């Protein structure tokens, strides 16, 4: 059960990015974003998670202000995990 202030699919932003909080239900292949190969990507490795926000599987994203992400997730804006 996803948290209160789960990004939903309704979302604008979540739609503008193709966000899905399963990245196996996601297009990360179709967008091919740099810096992994996109199989590998979800937002646990994605430079905007937040980890301390939230709690557990749900965490920040600093695109998605007041809300929460899936870990296992996936968005257009991923970006690796630098620093
Ligand atoms: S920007 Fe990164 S952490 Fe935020 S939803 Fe997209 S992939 Fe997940």
């Amino acid at each position: 059960a996803a948290p209160a202030n789960a990004v939903t699919a309704d979302d604008p932003t979540a739609i503008a990015l193709k966000y899905n909080q399963d990245a196996t239900k996601s297009e990360r292949v179709a967008a091919a974003r740099p810096g992994l190969p996109p199989e590998e990507q979800h937002c646990a490795n994605c430079q905007f998670m937040q980890a301390n926000v939230g709690e557990g599987d749900w965490k920040g994203c600093q695109l998605f202000p007041g809300k929460l992400i899936n870990v296992n997730g996936w968005c257009a804006s991923w970006t690796l995990k630098a620093g």
